[PDB]
Parts: C-alpha cells; structure tokens; sequence
C-alpha cells in the first residue's frame, strides 16, 4: 500500500479503445437505478469506480420529477464499479453533494462534496470516508468544483474550485490536499478568464487542467501547476474549438474566443507538447455527438487543421459532459500515465418531453494499437411510463 | 485488532458538517426499501453503519399497513452501510427486536435486541452475531432500551434499560457488558426522574447519557457513570428546553420542568464543562425542524441565553428522533473522541394521511472548521400509491 | 483453518432465545424473494447460513403457480446469510436439487443435492462448490435426504438417505463422507421402522438423528451412531408425541405409535440422557403452532408428564417443518456444542387459497439464562396480488 | 497465486452430473434480470463464473424489444457467479461487446470483447480489467470469436477468431496471449473449411477446439494446436452428426458433410483417442433437446454406432448454444483436467411469439460415478406481460 508517484509522462496514444458502457437509462426503465447527472470515473491502484451525483430518486418514479434542477438537499455523491448501473443495491455512499470531486492517492479515497445554500455553500472533504476538512464559499455565490477526478502526485492531491458568477468574472482557487486536509491554496489571477468544471490530470509531477469558460469563450481555458501551486494560465489556441456551443472551426485564439462563447459544457483535452487530443461534441450548437481529434499543433497554434478524428457518438445522438481520467502505472504496470475519458449521455429535459433528466455513461482508454470509430449512444426510448 | 481505549476527551466543536443522507422514503416509492423507524448510527474501527428496526415489510406494499404500531413479532434489528437505503438486498440481519442498541468494542459488534410480550420481554445480547446473554424484564412492563449506540471503554460496553410505566415512575438500570456478557448492573435510585431512550457516549473513560423524560420533564435528564457503574444523575439546567413537546424558552431548572413535560422525543446533547451542545426540534409542539445550539453555561445554568445556533431541518419539515454517535481515535487518527449525531425524519402516521409510518435519516460530524446552516429534509411526496 | 472436533457434549439448556426471523413472505409481496420450501440453518466456524430449496420462481409472479408440487427440474438448493430474505440478489447457488442436506466440516462446505427422475434420482455431493461424488437411487423410488444439516465430527460428516415407499417399509442408509467423498455406508436393519427427513447432530463424537415415521408412527424414530457407523435404533418413548399428526398425549411406546401414525412432518429433538427437548406443533392434527417441551424422562419413559413448556408459535398460526442445528465451540468459544433449532412457517397451499406454496423461517438457540414464550408467526396477509 | 499448468490429460468420464441451473427467464418474469444470449462458463482456481452478452436491457421491459438482433452498441459482456441469475445487482462489468471470450490463467482474468461496426470491428483485450491489447478486423466482415472460454496452458491463453462470410469461405486465426498481450498469431490454411464459435479446451499442454461450420457442414470442424500454434485441422468423422440442422444419422465423413450443412449452432465435443463425447440437440432441424453421446470410435470413424446416450433436455423443449468448460487440477485437486459443459436454453424469437429473445442456462461436470438422464428445461411460460 503505497502513494502514487505521479512522475512519469502521459502515454503516447494513437486512438481510443472502448472501456465501459453502463446502459443506465435503458435498465432504469424497469430496474431500480438512480436518477443521476455529473458522473465521472476515477481509479485506485486496484479498481476503477464511477462516481455520480444522485437526485435522491429512482428512474421511472414520481420523485424523478423536476430533476432538471441542479442543486437541492437531496443530491448525494455515490459511487459504483465501472460499467455497472448506479443502483441503491450496488452503490457506496460518499457525501451529501450537489458538486463534487474525488481521487485516490494510492492509500485512500479523497472525496469532496459541496452542499448547503447558494449563498454559503460548504465543501466537506473526506479521506477514507472520514471528515477531514471543510471549506466554505468565499464569494457567497455557488461554491463549486470539478465534477471529475482530482489529481494526485506523491501523496498530494489537487483540485480547482470556483465561486462567483457563471456569466461574468468569477474567483478561481487551486488547492493542495494531503490525507484530506487542505495544506495550501492560491487564488488564480485570471482577469478576463472564466474557469468552470476543470478536468485535471497529472503528467510528469505537474497538474494540467482543461476547463469550461461559461462567460465568453468557445475555446477552453487551461491552468497548469506544480506541487507548490506555481501556476500558468492560457486558452487552447486551436481553431478546432472545444466548447459547446461554439462557431464552425476557423482561425482560433490563445485568448477567449467570444463568438458563441457564453454558456458551455464540461469537457477535457490532453496536452502533448504543442499538440492536443480534443474531445468535443459533434454539434456546434447542442449537446449532441462526440468525437476525438488529434491536432499536432493545437495547444499553441491557431489554425483549424487537424490530423486524426475518431467518432465516439453520432451527431444525431445525445451526449453531455465529458472528463478525463488516468490510470497510473501502479495500476497498469506500464511506464507512463495512461490517459482515458468518459462521456455523459444526458436524457430528458430540457431537450426531451419528460419530467426528469438523467444520464448514462461510456468510457475509453488511450492505446497505440488499432482502434475504430463508431457510435455508442444512450439507447433508451423516451418518454418513459412516468412521463 | 484492538479494543477501543475510550480514554481521550470529546473533541472541541464549533459546528456540524453534513456526513450522510439516505433519502430512504423517496427511494422506497419505487425501490425495495424497508419500512423502518428508530434508526441509529454506530462505528467500528473500520466503518460506520446504520442500524434500524424494520417492520418486516417494504415501503409501498400492503404489509406496511398499521406500522404506527410500536411492538410486534415481525420487527427486526438490521444494519447497512451509512448513507445507503435499508433494503433486503444490502442489509445484514442482527436480531429479532422491537427495541435495540448496538456498539463495537474494537474487536466485535455487540447487539442488544428486545422481543417477546409486553409483560415479559427478553433482551438477547449477541457478540459477533452469536448469542452471549439474555436479560428478562424485571417489572413486567415493556423492558426497553436506547434506540441508539451503546458506549465502549477499554473492552467494556455500557447501556441503560427501562422497565415500568411511560407516564409515571419507572425503573432504570445500567449495565456493563464484556464480550456480550453482562458483568455488572445497578438500578439507578432516581425517584421523581424518568429515563427513556438514552443517548450515551464515552468521554475520558466515563459514560454520559442524555435521555427522554416522558412523564413530567420538558428538559432532558442525564446520567453519567464510571466503569464500576458509580453514577450521578440530574437534568440539563438550560432554559433552552431540549424535549418535544416543551414550552417556549424561559428560565430552566435542574430538576424536571413540568410545563409541557408529559410525552417526549428521543434526543441527545453533548456536555463540555458547564456548556452544552443541544440538538432539538424547532417546533415546541410537534416533531418538526431541527437545530443545534451551543449554550456555554447550559448544562448547569438556568438562563435561556445561547451563543450559536445552526439550522439542520426547517421548521416546516418533518423531523423525529435524534441521537449521538462517536468516532473514536482508533477510526479517525485524531487525539480526541469526535462527537457526531443523526436525525430520523419521520414520514406518515400520525401526522400524514397514510397507512404507514417510516423514516429516513441524516447525520453530521462535529468539526472546528467552517460550517453552514441549511435544511436537509426527507423530501418524499406523500401519500404514496399504496395509500 | 481447522476441522471441527465434535467431541464435547451438548450444552445444558433451560430455554430458547430467539436468534432469527426473515419475514420472507411479507417482504416477497413486493420484493424479489424466491418461492421456497424446506429451509434449514447450518453454520461454519465463521457464520450461519440459511439453505433452502427454491422453486425457480419468485413470490407474486405467475411462475409461482403450482408450487405445491415437490419435485421438478427447476428446484435448486441455494443459501443466504441467516435472517435475510432469500433473493436472487443475495443468494449463493449450491446445487440443482429437490432434496438436500449441507454442513461445514471446519474447512469447507459439503452440499448434497438430489435431482433427476423419481425412478432413478442422483445425489450430487459438492465440497467447496466442486463435484466430489455421486450416489444413485438403489430402490428406484425417490432417493431423498434430510432437508436439514448433516453432522460433522473430526473431518467426517454424516447423513441419512431413504429410498422406497413413503407409506410402507422402505430402505434407510447412513453415510460417512470425507472431503465430499463417500468413504463408508451401511443399510440400517430396521424392519417395521420408517425414517424420513432426519435431523442429526453431533454429541461427544457420535451422531444422533431424530426423524419422521410417515408410515405408522406418531412418535419419532431415532438412529444414533459412531464414526464407524455402528448404529442403534429406537423410537422416542414419551407420551408427549412428537409427530404431526398425532393423538392427544397419553401413555407412549418405545416402538411406533400406530394411532394417527400415517403421514407426518419433519422435526427434531435433543437427547440428554433419559430426557428430551421435544419441538412440536401445537395442533395434534395440522401444521399449526410450535412449542418446546422438556421431558426429563421422555427419551426412554412412556408417561405423558413433562416439566417445561415454552411457546414458539401460537396454535392459530401456520408452522411447518423444523430441524436442529448446532453451533460448535470453534464458532462460539464455549466448552460444549450448542443446540439450536429452526421452524419453517408454511404459507399457501394446501390450507390457503393461493396458486403457490412458500415458507418463511424463525430460529432459536439454547441458553441457560432467562427466556420467554411468545408467538413469532409468518405474518403475511394472503392471498397475494397474483392469486 | 500460480499459473495453471495445463499439462495433465482430460479426466476419463462415464457420464455427466448436473452442476448448475439459473432459471433466469422464469425469475426475470418479475425480477430484474438481463436479457442475454451467448452465455458461457469459465473458472479460476477459486470460483466458476457465468459470462454472457447482455442486450443492455431487462426482461419484461420495453427495451428488450428487438433483441433477436445480434450486434448493437448496447451489448456488454458481464459475468456473475455460476447458477445465479444475471442481474444488474450481482453482475460484474467486463467489456463492451457483441462477441466475446474469457479465461483465467491462474493469476488473472483475460476478457476479449469485440464491438464497433461490421466493417471494422475491434477486439478489446483486458487482463485484470485493464486494457492490454486490441486487434482489428482484417477482412472487414464481422470480426468474431468463440462465445465460450479461451484455453490456458502455462501462462499462455489461446483463442480463435473468424472474419469473413458466414455462408462461404472465411478467414480463421489462432492467437496466443500472455498477460493480455497478443504474442503470436497465425492464419489457419483451411480451404473448404468453415470455423465459427469454437469451443476450445486444454489437454496435455495442447489445445483442441470443436467449432461450427455455418457454410456446408452438418458435422463439426476441429482445430488442434500446440503452444507455438502449430496446428492440425479436420472434421469429426462420426455418422452421429453434431450440428443443428443436420441429416438423420448415417455414414459420416471426415470432411464437411454437405447434407443440411448450411447454418448451424455453437457446440462442443471432447476427444479421447479415436473416441468422442458429442453434445448435440435432439431435433435434427431446430434447437430443441440436448443429449450427450459417447461414441468410442467417432473422432476418426464414420459409422453411426455409439455406446452411451445420456438425456439432458427433452426433444420437445428449447435448447440452444452449448460449450465446453474445464476445471483444472489447481481448482479441484484432481490429477487430470475435468471436462464440463453448459447449455443455453433460448426463449423467445424466432420460434415464439414475443418481442424479445433471451436465454437461461444449465451445466454439467464429467464424473466416473453414477449418473442419470433427465430433462432440465428452461421452464418459463411465454409470452410475458411485455409481449
Ligand atoms: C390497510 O388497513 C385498513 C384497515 O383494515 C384497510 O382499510 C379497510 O379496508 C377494509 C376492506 O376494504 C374495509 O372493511 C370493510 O368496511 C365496510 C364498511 O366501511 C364493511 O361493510 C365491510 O364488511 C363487509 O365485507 C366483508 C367481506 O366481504 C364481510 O366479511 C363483512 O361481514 C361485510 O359484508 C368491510 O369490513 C374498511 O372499511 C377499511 N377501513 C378504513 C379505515 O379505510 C386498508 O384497505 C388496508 N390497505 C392495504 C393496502 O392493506
Ligand atoms: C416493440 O416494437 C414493435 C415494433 O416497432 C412495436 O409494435 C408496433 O407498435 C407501433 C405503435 O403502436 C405500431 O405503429 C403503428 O402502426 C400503425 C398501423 O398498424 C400506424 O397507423 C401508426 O402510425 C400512425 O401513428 C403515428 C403516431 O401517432 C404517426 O406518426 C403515423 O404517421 C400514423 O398516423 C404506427 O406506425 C406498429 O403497428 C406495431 N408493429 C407491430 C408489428 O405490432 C411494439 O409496440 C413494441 N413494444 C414495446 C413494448 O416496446
Ligand atoms: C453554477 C455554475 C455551473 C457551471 C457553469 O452550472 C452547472 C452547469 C450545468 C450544465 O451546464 O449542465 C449543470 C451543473 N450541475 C451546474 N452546476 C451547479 C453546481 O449547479
Ligand atoms: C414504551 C415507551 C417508549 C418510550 C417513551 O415508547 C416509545 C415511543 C415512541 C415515540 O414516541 O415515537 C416510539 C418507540 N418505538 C416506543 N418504544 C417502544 C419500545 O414501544
Ligand atoms: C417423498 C417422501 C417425502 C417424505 C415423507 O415427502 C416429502 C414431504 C413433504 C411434506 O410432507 O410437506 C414435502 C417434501 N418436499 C417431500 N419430499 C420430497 C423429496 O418430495
Ligand atoms: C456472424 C456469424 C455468426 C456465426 C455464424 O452469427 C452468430 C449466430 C447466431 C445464432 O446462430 O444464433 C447468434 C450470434 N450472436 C451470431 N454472432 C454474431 C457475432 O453476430
Ligand atoms: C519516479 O518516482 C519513482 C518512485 O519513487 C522513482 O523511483 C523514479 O526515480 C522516478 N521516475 C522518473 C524520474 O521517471
Ligand atoms: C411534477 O411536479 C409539479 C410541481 O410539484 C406538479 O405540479 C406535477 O403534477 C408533477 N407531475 C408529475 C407527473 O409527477
Ligand atoms: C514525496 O514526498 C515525500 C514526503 O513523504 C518527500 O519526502 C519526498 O522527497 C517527495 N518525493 C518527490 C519525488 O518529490
Ligand atoms: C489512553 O490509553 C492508551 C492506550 O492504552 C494509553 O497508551 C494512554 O496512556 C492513555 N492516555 C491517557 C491520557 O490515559
Ligand atoms: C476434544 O478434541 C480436542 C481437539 O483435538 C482435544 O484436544 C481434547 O482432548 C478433546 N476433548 C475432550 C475429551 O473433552
Ligand atoms: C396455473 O396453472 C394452470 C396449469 O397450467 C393454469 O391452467 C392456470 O391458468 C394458472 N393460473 C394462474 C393464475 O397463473
Ligand atoms: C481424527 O482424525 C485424524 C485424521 O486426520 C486421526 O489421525 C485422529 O486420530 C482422529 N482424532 C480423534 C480424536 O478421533
Ligand atoms: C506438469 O507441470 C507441473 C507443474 O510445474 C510439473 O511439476 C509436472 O512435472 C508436470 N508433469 C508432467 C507430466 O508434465
Ligand atoms: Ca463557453
Ligand atoms: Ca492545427
Ligand atoms: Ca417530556
Ligand atoms: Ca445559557
Ligand atoms: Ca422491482
Ligand atoms: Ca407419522
Ligand atoms: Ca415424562
Ligand atoms: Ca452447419
Ligand atoms: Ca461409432
């Protein structure tokens, strides 16, 4: 039982091999499956788990009514084994939460679950299931976090939280956590940037996060930092815009791209020097489809050329959030940190005529062997009996 | 594998961080969730479990009919992991019981489950799931116990049991138990006192219990004792009255407060010198709302002044029983015993137009970091299909 | 990990403390609970399990139709933790079977499951879940076994099987089994005796079985034997008759009591020298009620006097099969083998107007501390939705 | 924790003892049971598991509609303990797949799950749940594999895959896999042969596979090979034809038997010198009944004589796929590899008037002790509520 080192580089990847699919919404038509959104995957040295925010209700029951609503006292962070449906009969209780993050340092699970009122929310940090720290809203305006895994390097785990407007300048802080206790934090000095829902991973002892600008950017902002929280900030420069909504691909910017910049979706990308692996929706205007694109100069260069595209979900099918996750060498036995990703397939409101909103999930792992594009969509037939 | 020492003091706490919420009644609208009441939490050195008294029936099924009834041969003590719904598919069987207690000494679980007729009930003690002792009613009038966790100190666990009227003078005994065997007991000499449903915890090698006077007290009675069962008794002196029902706050007493004193609700409080942390309903007349109040002189002083109030459940929402539980240093790695508490959110009869009565639960742990008041209510929409 | 010794004597017991209740039929009204009959309890050095014969169907589903029928290719022997309902979601698969036995030698589980046609049935023996032996019908007329636990002493386990008529002279064999392999067997020379459904236990290195005479006895036959299968046979002499049906209590016999002797119910008794602890129905004519009676001279003496009766299930409530089980000192830490028992509470056909037949269960352990009589019946309201 | 040697011979068997029956379809009428087909069994040194291809849907739910369809993005490989129903509450997620294989090398599980489009499908290999390799379609025409267990010998596991037409000459490759990585492969040079759905087992350090000719053979093709993938090929010569459909028994061939040769069913056989144990349907024209036949010269001789037949499923009852599985000496403690087999009992479309297709399963292990013929059919009553 040993701390993850986090000191090897990301593995080189040519393509993405399908890892899991839970079919949660299809199964929940009959079975006892939680209404969920904001799922994410995180791994220990022994296993991979799906974390998710329940709505304290099951699919196809009357208590799923009104689950478009983001924040309530009923929402809880729970987890289950990867690829299994999230049920009351197979899910571990983690925290009371309407925003969350989680990660394993090699020894125990850290979970961060935020609840409370919009004007004074509190993040509750747990290590091995025991409360180890709290942090309260510092701008009194919806303290919130990643909705994907935190990142760990040599016994320290790292996350980003936001507090303030979702449609204007807000406040962004980076945290270093050891055994569930906050040991350091810093406010990012990012005037004119907007960071929401960061997808962070370790690479060569440093953390890279690719986030959502909900204010005025259709490209994604990034922040990277070392273990002392010395950071750098920027936006992905590629004209292959990564947010949803966005414009058609054209010449990009290393600052926020204003065209179609308001609103957004949680997402991710993996940096390889000047290059980038971008996961994005297929539709420029809606949460539909998903694809992976390799742009060899897209981290720093503004053209809209790219070299590989792999289809994940077809343009006519519902998608949603996505996030990164990694598998450390302590799990895989490889000599590098393996990049992986998950996609939330959102069903229900606002786009479909149901009383509820819920998601299923798919995930993929990066490989250098042969792969293929396809579409692996949610597959449920809506509406349901309850609607 | 080592016995809990129980020799450190209670941790100092400024406020309460949310720890769990099971949403049992919401989920049970569709899922297979036991009808339960009298839930409580207790921890080992490895995990925290919810114990509860089933009615041998599931929510939204005809066998939930008439579950306002307290004692039957169908009620069982069972347990599940904290925060999970109590289902037949995730719950461990403990004992046949219509009143119960349980606690872990560091090595194994002790459960105490009382069943049989009102005029001759028998407590069955189990250690590691094996029957180790029994004790039979000594006044032939509903032998009954805590409905929350027993308290353990250096291999010995301690509980309190009552036998006799619920509306006049009864008989109260303290027990010391080792490996599931009663090794000592004493009858408390408490004329004019009434003790029901004690919430007991360890603090510096001694046990303190805060209980319910169902006869003629709207403040709570207490009993404290050492390992040889040498005890002291009194009532909480604060004019911040702890029971439900109760009068509006005014000058208190350190005997039983007769105004609104008949009837009651199980509750708890934590003593810190002359001060007290009081958990109570918000309503003076019904089991609605919940709040935590820090009164720095409330154990021994009679004024109705207090320094901190933290909201837990809104005044218009259903609450119910509450109890203490602790997390020992052997679980947390701290240097003190961490006080925590649970609240039962009772749904159905007598206050709502259903055929059934059941509860869900919430819990909190004491911290010295930032916290916030809110309302985390049950959230089910009654009546149900079966009603 | 060590073989059970089986060499200490049965513990002296004054009365019976309630150990489990599963409420299976009440829960199965909504939940996913197997239709079962012929349940029984057996323990390892670490835990106690409920074994049972499913009908390959769930309660309140159409496939429960016709489950009065004893033998089919759908019946399977499965097991779950004691006191939990038998569900597809918590039950371990053991064997394909319409008659069964099971026991733990201290190292692994032995299961014996008989299936096949009436004219050529085969017992499949499994040790640690792996097929270790078979034995085929030797009279071609419903090879059948205990429906309760086998008995183990120093690495050998022992059982009894019958083949031939249920209403006349049949053939009875005793088996010694080591690591799932039959190492010895003998045919009992018992002209004019009838043995069905033996309840066997260890006591001081020897096995005692108390069985059902379905031909012409309203008292119970017994067989006892050592590890070399040197046996003795008799009938319980007490005028406190043990079978169902039976006459009113009167002077008994050490041979089969012909009055009301045909038909029967599986049951048990525990021998203490000349004395006996008898479990029986309360009704002389029907499977209703249950009671424990201590008759200090009832093993060898024919009077109808007895000294203790303890009520278990009221005379107006449904009962059914019962059987012995033991808890070895390797489990309990005691210096003797603890006698325990279980009762099957049969619901449905033939006595009630349902399409199905199923049972729930209760169990008790022998103690020398205080106990009480009561009634702990099944408690389901019949008929069900499906009927 | 040690690799399976795989160097002992197959155990001699006189007959087949029933090992498991899951009753999945019966139970799924009410319970939450996956729609599945292509089940198979495989064992580790500690346990036996059922693997299966879900349709991402539950029985008696609308999403079971159209499950006659073989390949979709919703199908997943999952596994549960042998004999238990495949539910979302007891099943481990393995891979996204519409064709699969799995096997344990003594240390960890290998799973192979093929998904993607018909013209470019990709097999994802996982070792201990971690992606270790991929292989992509080489003829762009439904890359596909065994639907039963792979075979392991001294740390290397072996499988066969087909790519190309199901009704004419296709391409067949053998693979050697170590810790989930392909280390060797070879294309079989088998003009005029057709290999689908191979049932492979180890015997004396070499692998033998018995497969389905879907093009023009009513007898079964075989391939056998050593660890360096040096192979031999032929067809089972017995006039006791093994496929379904097939002609009535008559003089056979050791090439493909053209009469009734098109189409087929997955099956198996076990070679013992010149002899063979053949599992087959009872019907020559449809997937009904099942029987085991010992033909002492049937591997290499063409007559239609045989020595032993054991009934498994009656001629009027539904059967389906069948496959081999083995129990190694490391699991059993025997000195030889124990042959066992499973049968899929297919319910629904095309033969029955439902919207869905699913199966249940039975399994048997080879013994030299007494056995018996019977019928252990599926037993569900179709149609269901949803139909
Ligand atoms: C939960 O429990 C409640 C309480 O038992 C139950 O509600 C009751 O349902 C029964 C059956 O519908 C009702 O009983 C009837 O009452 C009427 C008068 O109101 C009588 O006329 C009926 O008696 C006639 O019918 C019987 C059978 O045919 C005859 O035996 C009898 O002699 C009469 O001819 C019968 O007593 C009862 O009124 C209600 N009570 C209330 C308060 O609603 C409820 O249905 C249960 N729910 C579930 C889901 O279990
Ligand atoms: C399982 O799948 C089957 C196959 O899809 C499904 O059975 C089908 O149900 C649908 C809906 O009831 C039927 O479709 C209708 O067919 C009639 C003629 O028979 C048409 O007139 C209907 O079209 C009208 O209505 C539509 C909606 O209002 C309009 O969009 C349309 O333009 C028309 O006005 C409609 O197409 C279909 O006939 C059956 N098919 C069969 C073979 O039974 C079944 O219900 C599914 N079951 C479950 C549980 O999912
Ligand atoms: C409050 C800002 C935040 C990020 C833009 O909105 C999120 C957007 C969401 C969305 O765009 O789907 C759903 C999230 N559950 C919500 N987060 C919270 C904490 O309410
Ligand atoms: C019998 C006295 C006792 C304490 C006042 O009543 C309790 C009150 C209850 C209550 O006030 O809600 C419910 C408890 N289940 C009941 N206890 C038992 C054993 O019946
Ligand atoms: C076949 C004789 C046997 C013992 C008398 O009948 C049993 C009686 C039964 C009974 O009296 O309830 C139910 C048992 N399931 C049945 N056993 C079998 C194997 O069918
Ligand atoms: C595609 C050829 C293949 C072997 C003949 O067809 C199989 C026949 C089937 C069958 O005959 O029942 C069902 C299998 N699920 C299918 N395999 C796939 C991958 O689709
Ligand atoms: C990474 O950390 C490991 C584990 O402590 C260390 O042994 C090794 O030198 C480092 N790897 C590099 C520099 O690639
Ligand atoms: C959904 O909730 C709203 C608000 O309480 C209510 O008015 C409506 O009837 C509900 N609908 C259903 C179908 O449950
Ligand atoms: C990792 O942290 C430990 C603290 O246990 C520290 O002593 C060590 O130097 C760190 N290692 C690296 C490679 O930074
Ligand atoms: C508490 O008990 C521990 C464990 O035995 C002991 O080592 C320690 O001295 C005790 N401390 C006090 C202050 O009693
Ligand atoms: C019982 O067997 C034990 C275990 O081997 C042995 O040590 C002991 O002598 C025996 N007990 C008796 C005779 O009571
Ligand atoms: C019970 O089974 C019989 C025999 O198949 C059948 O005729 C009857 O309709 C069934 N009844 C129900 C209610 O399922
Ligand atoms: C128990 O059986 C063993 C076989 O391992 C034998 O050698 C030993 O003598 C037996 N002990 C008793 C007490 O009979
Ligand atoms: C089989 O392999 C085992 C395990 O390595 C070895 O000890 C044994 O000699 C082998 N036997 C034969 C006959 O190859
Ligand atoms: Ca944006
Ligand atoms: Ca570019
Ligand atoms: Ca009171
Ligand atoms: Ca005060
Ligand atoms: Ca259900
Ligand atoms: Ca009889
Ligand atoms: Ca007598
Ligand atoms: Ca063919
Ligand atoms: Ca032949």
């Amino acid at each position: 039982s040993v701390k993850l080192a986090g000191n090897s580089s990301l593995c080189p990847v040519s393509g993405w091999a399908i890892y899991s699919k839970d079919n949660s919404v299809r199964i929940g038509s009959k079975g006892d499956v939680f209404v969920i959104r904001e799922p994410f995957i995180s791994c220990s040295p022994l296993e991979c788990r799906t974390f998710f925010l329940t709505q304290g209700a099951l699919l196809n029951d009357k208590h799923s009514n009104g689950t478009i609503k983001d924040r309530s006292p009923y929402r809880t962070l729970m987890s289950c084994p990867i690829g299994e449906v999230p049920s009351p009969y197979n899910s571990r209780f983690e925290s009371v939460a309407w925003s969350a993050s989680a990660c394993h340092d090699g020894i125990n699970w850290l979970t961060i679950g935020i609840s409370g009122p919009d004007n004074g929310a509190v993040a509750v940090l747990k290590y091995n299931g025991i409360i180890t720290d709290t942090i309260k809203s510092w701008r009194n305006n919806i303290l919130r976090t990643q909705e994907s895994e935190c990142a760990c390097v040599n016994g320290s785990c790292f996350t980003v939280m936001t507090d303030g407007p979702n449609n204007g300048q807000a406040s962004y802080k980076i945290f270093r956590i050891e055994k569930g206790k906050i040991v350091k934090s810093v406010e990012m000095n990012a005037p004119n940037y907007h960071y929401e829902e960061c997808s962070c991973y370790p690479d060569s002892s440093e953390i890279t996060c690719v986030c959502r600008d909900n204010w005025h950017g259709s490209n994604r902002p990034w922040v990277s930092f070392n273990q002392n929280l010395e950071y750098q900030i920027g936006y992905i420069c590629s004209g292959i815009f990564g947010d949803n909504p966005r414009p058609n691909d054209k010449t990009g910017s290393c600052g926020p791209v204003s065209s179609n910049g308001a609103n957004g979706v949680k997402g991710f990308s993996f940096k390889y020097g000047n290059g980038v692996w971008i996961g994005r929706t297929k539709s420029i205007s809606s949460r539909n489809g998903f694809e992976m694109i390799w742009d060899p100069n897209g981290w720093t260069g503004t053209d809209n050329n790219f070299s590989i595209k792999q289809d994940i979900v077809g343009i006519n099918e519902w998608s949603g959030y996505s996030g990164s996750f990694v598998q450390h060498p302590e799990l895989t036995g490889l000599d590098c940190i393996r990049p992986c990703f998950w996609v939330e397939l959102i069903r229900g409101r606002p786009k479909e005529n149901t009383i509820w909103t819920s998601g299923s999930s798919i995930s993929f792992c990066g490989v250098n062997s042969d792969t293929v594009g396809w579409s692996w969509p949610d597959g449920a037939e809506l509406p349901f009996t309850i609607d």
